[PDB]
């Protein structure tokens, strides 16, 4: 897998963000995670967490996995990094997302994320509290 550049256009919610990628605006949906919707418990906290992470970053990157790069809604499917830190993993590690939507061929970072979820759950963090 390869990191590629992108620039923040707008935070949207915990697991979706609007980025400029190859010069085009796209909504990205973060691979392998599920945040609560804004309307649901921890939803605002997930949204706040991702927002700060992407807004505070000097450098945003996206990393596609080996399989589909866009979903049925035309959202980009990627791992995203804020100054070298994976947003996907960080959400899970904080108990603000569950590992989810694990599809064959787009799951390179599955076990990394499951390990973070296990640590979050052990800490009884947020969603696991
Ligand atoms: C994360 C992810 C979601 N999706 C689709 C599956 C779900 O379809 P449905 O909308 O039919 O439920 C939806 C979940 O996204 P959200 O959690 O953003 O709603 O997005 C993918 O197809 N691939 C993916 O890797
Ligand atoms: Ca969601």
């Amino acid at each position: 897998l390869h990191k590629e550049p992108a620039t923040l256009i707008k935070a949207i919610d915990g697991d979706t963000v609007k980025l400029m990628y190859k010069g085009q605006p796209m909504t990205f949906r973060l691979l392998l995670v599920d945040t609560p919707e804004f309307n649901e418990k921890y939803g605002p906290e997930a949204s706040a967490f991702t927002k700060k992470m992407v807004e505070n970053a000097k450098k945003i990157e996206v990393e596609f996995d080996k399989g589909q790069r866009t979903d049925k809604y035309g959202r980009g499917l990627a791992y995203s990094y804020a100054d070298g830190k994976m947003v996907n993993e960080a959400l899970v590690r904080q108990g603000l997302a569950k590992v989810a939507y694990v599809y064959k061929g787009n799951n390179t970072h599955e076990q990394l994320l499951r390990k973070a979820e296990a640590q979050a759950k052990k800490e009884k963090l947020n969603i696991w509290s």
